[PDB]
């Protein structure tokens, strides 16, 4: 499962139909980083610009022109055939052979873009560009309209709208294609295999970087090479971390252990958390405190569909939490005095669900306080938690207790469909996953 | 093996021992890096930042004074203790405990620099500052100054003189301790064992990638939780492409594959190319090539000791090559007007060794065409390549095959230590290696 | 004459007019200049800040909020009331002043502007801005968007659209109000005067600069303090000089001088030259070349209209002036062919007409080739010129003339109305003035 | 009375003798300022690019180096002669005329300085330049030195060290040479004589601006085109703020003037203040007043020579100010125990004396509360003044009185020069001046 030249191009289309008459649309590809010295992490597209592209080179941007209602066509700016560049770092489409491999209409030499980019928006009305996200895209830009103004001897003139494409843009990716799902689906069920993969090899002893490596691995030998974000392994106190990431303790014996790794898929992120006993069995402490977080997310899996909201089942979440820690001793009072004052804020402290894909907080409109109703196509997370600090005033068991549990979910016609169920968390599932495995 | 508290402390004296008195240097840490939208690549500090502090956090600068000949203090900036930002991103060492950790007299918020920096700087002659790395710390070290120039009717003046600290550390860099050799002697061993593995799995039909997997995974076990550099598995054609990182092909039966990786381990690189047959065996043509790439290794390595150069040595394997390339038709002519030419630049582009330590590619001056006089504690690449590109005027047998053999030396009082000899380079070492796991 | 508040008023309310409903107009204060080291220059306001206000201090914003198509409020922010500041450097009108003062709904201090900017923004569709004129306004402007379009979760949103006001407001500034004219009027009076005392002081061995005192002086009497550009006063082969502004040169008898000098009156530019005899007699020569000038001068002032053009009267200025050239011997050959070949141009190289008001150089389109049909209440220079380089292949008596003369006039309902005429340009009006002067 | 090519040489060559062996010092010139839209101020090169060339284009550098100890040479940077630039906007010195007309070894077209500089600092030890003076040199310099550090393959290597030659060269500034003190000498008098023609010239009725226009006439016929400092005349209330500049009031029959003006004379700056009845003769109250600031000044002007301080100086006119505030019943107490707490603050705020010079402000260290001690060649002004609040709690005659009495000084072998002593401050010689310009 991919995403395909023709896809990308009835993206473009879809952008191009929504822009104004006489317009240009303007799309940055990232700058590559710096990790030390002469040395760079891989590169890693801009999100947007790769769901316009399917183009994994730097110094590239792309052009979409809005001549009028009927007329439009686009350019490449990428970088030029280079011996000498190729030999060392590697190929690179060029000119000659862009236009058919990505499927616009003209491609330019990037070294040239400062010389043609102000030729293209000449006379137009309308430039659509997101502003303030890159500063090298933005001298671009900005250095363009400003030979334009200044340009009116030679007859040229600047457009005097810009408008920031970010916002149709991102409610484009806000809802998936059926193409974009089935890749979805395949990094939900890489990721799932990863974290299967890490409950059968976790041993107490071992280094939670340990589960990193077992869960990198798996994402590598189906095809995704990197991470949607940094692994985290968060043992005993560390799973209280929401993003521990330095996974640099010894797993012990008697601890839970928080496992939050994703992978990056032809460019959509799986995000899934699993929290598991080390040593293969809950105490009853934490069993307790895992039942509560396994029935929030279970309620919540039977209640996401069409025409609710985050909000709405976050409601549900946060009464099913407060009546557990009633229940045992760690929140005191009457539920609803306790809902109203939001008495699981120090125990649950973050939202039960974030959009997922081309970033793993993926971009859209959320609403006010996640109110925003939802519909189909919509993809994602359902991660209810409960985290009792080490000096938490509650009774001693439950102290350094850190519990997760996130699925990704898609929302459909008639309620949604969870990518990532093949992955165990019922404890009992867990407790036999881990014990066969314990046997060898 | 790792670097201590009393070796940072050491650098920190020795850095100080070589300052005027009424000075200040200056070493900031490095900034975090996004990967994409709001999630970071993982953090990487800056190596000259590392090799005073072995301090992970971003947000820091290190501030040593030397007030006179006698007396000097050292103070870092660093990230507060904050409970909001741990619970979500992970613990800071604060300014509580960082002066025991980490050996320095005094800490300070990093919130605090700007109106804490200048005073450090008032009166002092001195201000060392490696200007341009960064330029958030030239904004920080700028407006210090300028507070200070300005701040005649306060009392306050600034150091007229400021001398980049680089230089200076880059020769201590260059001259590795006891302890740092044996740090590189285990990023050696690892990488090592990472390489050997790579070899043993190999199969035909297998992606690049996969290869890329094994290694990282045995990074990791061994606690080299990342590659020093993006790890480079060229088969085929792609193994004439030196810095090939794509790694997205499916290895042919009859392919050599090239592989270039190297793990991080404690902050310091290792570096090692294996090139081997995908399918086990070496056909006539890749033995052919392979034999002058090894004897241009081996005879580097018995060469390379306290008195000689990397030029001087890389004048010996110029030699081989050219004699070897003449020997097979590749090149035609007199070996010696053959040499006076540089004839092998087409199939041997690239240097034969480098320095290696927190950079795989390390810091330290060279001399002109690396003519430095070896000394011991110097530790460098060695690299022989020959790169037949598939449309070369070669006999046609050669054309796309791509072949370096690098390992990690030390130069010692006798010669050099050789930190990777522990993977198998001989052709019928290889080959038996590579029978023996395929037996299984 | 002058600009009343409730002009400023009006101009306010009519840009207000032309805004798109759920908007913002953003109008930012020129920065201060240093002259050297602490000293400034004396401070001048920008012409579009001070078109909206007649506000004549720096760090101040003007903000226009049109919340729909019949609500609409304005804000400025201005420098607080500080007793030591105004002690120092004068008074300031303050927040609570200014709305009485300047006609405006609500001010606030210009330190509040980055705490108060975003929450004037927010939730509007369209914000107005000049990109690009003053990189503190930018800086300004680009942060308060960057906390909206990061502040979803305070329920912020950022507009999607910036639309840069310039071609509206300068659209407006083209088209001159009657207490516009007036003012206009008023400094053509001034210059014209200055002017005159300029050529009733002139003697040979006086300074260039001499005359330019003469000219400061009298702008300064009638309470223009300022020119509004760099005084011109070229005397001999300075005068070839379009811009020649060293004003160093002692005046010889038999040499020209041409003196082009404006005041700033209220805002609003005098642009006016005039070239004389030194010694107060033309030569033949000099006759020959101000007659061609002159009838160039008069024949533009007797065709500028509604409905011509800067272009349709310099056709007719280019084809006096190649008959004149031809008729002296400078220009040899067919006068309409010498006109297709624009022969005229090594000897008039600048353009005939520009619009002239709150800048000398006015804003508005001009259109290709300022082919722009002219309209009532447009007010333009008309500054027909020759320049006889010293090493001109022409005879040698023309050789190092530089005659310029220059007029304002405003276009009418009828045809134009000259505010410069009251300074004589017939050569023997210019001849009598000067002989008068001379005897005392 | 000018300053020559030789003296310009000699302090570049002072400059060199002070410098490191295997050194370069930068010297760049002004940036071009815009008044508005494309219209610039008049220009102002840099003091410091002043002093050592005597040079008033911009894009201009100047580069001195020192070799070794015997060897160094000059080399400017400066606008290429281009025909059309010139024929607009002036003649350039270009480069082939700029060895002999400005003494410096080599010159070189400002638009190849990227090219060019890197090669002149290359393998020099230390660089001098005032680095954050301008952002456009410091662009410059940060470029070349990042060429040099990146260069290592092409055998370049940068200056370790740079050094802020604004210490060394502020204290050349400091003491004058005797060529330097005749034109501050001509410069005084230029000075002198516009404030007696303001004394002579002033009514009741006129407008404040109307003296500073016979204040800048006057300097402009003596070749001193513009003011040092923007000029100050404050009548009445106006009178009591410290920089004034609006000078847009009508001058009262009964008020005093405070004129605070002086010329720029071959660079250098002239600084005059006088105060004066504008109806020529002092009141009561006035006199009061004037006696008390006329005391402080003439007390100054005896003390000041080498080896006293303007701290010293101050601490008399202090004493002179407390008494007479004392003796009029604007302060009430025993004097000494008001100078302990500097009771007259509120009166007298500002500093007694600064150095004069190329700034008006000019350049030198004070040391602590201006207690340096002077030797001969400081220049500087003296400058009591006070000014009592039109609110002040104090006898109600003296309210809105403002008074300030500025002489320039050159300190000399045997006390001080006054360059400004021929404009007369005594009251009866004030009186006496103007009823004689007023019977005509
Ligand atoms: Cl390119
Ligand atoms: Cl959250
Ligand atoms: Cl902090
Ligand atoms: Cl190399
Ligand atoms: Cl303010
Ligand atoms: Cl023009
Ligand atoms: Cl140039
Ligand atoms: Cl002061
Ligand atoms: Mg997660
Ligand atoms: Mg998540
Ligand atoms: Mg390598
Ligand atoms: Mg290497
Ligand atoms: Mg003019
Ligand atoms: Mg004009
Ligand atoms: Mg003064
Ligand atoms: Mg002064």
């Amino acid at each position: 499962s991919e995403i395909s030249r023709q896809e990308f191009q009835r993206r473009r289309q879809a952008l191009v139909e929504q822009m104004q008459p006489g317009s240009a649309a303007l799309i940055f590809a990232a700058p590559e980083v710096t990790r030390s010295a002469d040395s760079e992490y891989p590169y890693r597209q801009n999100s947007d610009f790769w769901y316009f592209t399917g183009f994994n080179e730097p110094e590239a941007v792309l052009v979409l022109i809005k001549s009028d209602d009927t007329h439009n066509h686009s350019v490449l700016f990428n970088r030029v055939r280079d011996l000498t560049a190729e030999i060392w770092f590697g190929r690179r489409l060029g000119q000659d052979a862009a236009p058919e491999k990505l499927g616009v209409d003209r491609a330019l030499a990037f070294s040239e873009i400062n010389q043609q980019l102000y030729q293209l928006l000449n006379g137009l009305d309308v430039v659509y560009h997101a502003q303030g996200e890159y500063a090298y895209a933005d001298v671009i830009v900005n250095s363009a309209l400003e030979k334009l103004r200044k340009g009116s001897r030679q007859n040229l003139t600047a457009p005097a709208t810009m408008i920031d494409w970010r916002p149709v843009v991102h409610e484009m990716r806000l809802f998936k294609s059926p193409e974009e799902i089935a890749v979805l689906r395949r990094a939900g069920e890489i990721t799932a295999m990863a974290h299967t993969r890490a409950m059968e090899k976790c041993r107490p002893g071992m280094f939670e970087y340990h589960l990193e490596g077992e869960i990198h691995h798996e994402f590598n030998r189906h095809g995704a090479r990197y991470p949607s974000y940094n692994t985290i392994v968060g043992s005993g106190e560390n799973g209280c971390i929401l993003h521990y990431t330095e996974n640099e303790c010894e797993m012990r014996d008697g601890d839970l252990v928080l496992i939050d790794a994703g992978c990056e898929y032809k460019g959509y992120a799986g995000d899934i958390t699993r929290t598991f006993p080390v040593n293969g069995k809950f105490t009853q402490a934490q069993r307790e405190i895992y039942d509560i977080v396994l029935e929030s997310l279970e309620t919540s899996l039977r209640l996401y569909r069409p025409g609710t909201s985050i909000l709405e089942v976050t409601g549900e979440v946060v009464r099913i939490m407060v009546s557990g820690l009633v229940k045992l001793g760690i929140l005191k009072g009457d539920v609803d005095e306790l809902i109203a004052q939001n008495a699981h804020r120090p125990f649950f402290m973050h939202g039960l669900s974030h959009w997922l894909g081309l970033d793993v907080h993926d971009v859209g409109v959320y609403g006010q306080d996640r109110s925003r109703i939802l519909e189909p196509g919509m993809v994602l997370t359902v991660e209810p938690g409960l985290y009792i600090a080490p000096d938490a005033e509650v009774p001693e068991q439950y102290r350094g207790i850190g519990i997760r549990i996130e699925d990704d979910i898609v929302i459909t016609e008639t309620g949604n469909e969870n990518l990532t169920a093949s992955v165990v968390k019922k404890p009992e599932e867990i407790e036999a996953l881990m014990v066969a495995a314990r046997k060898q």
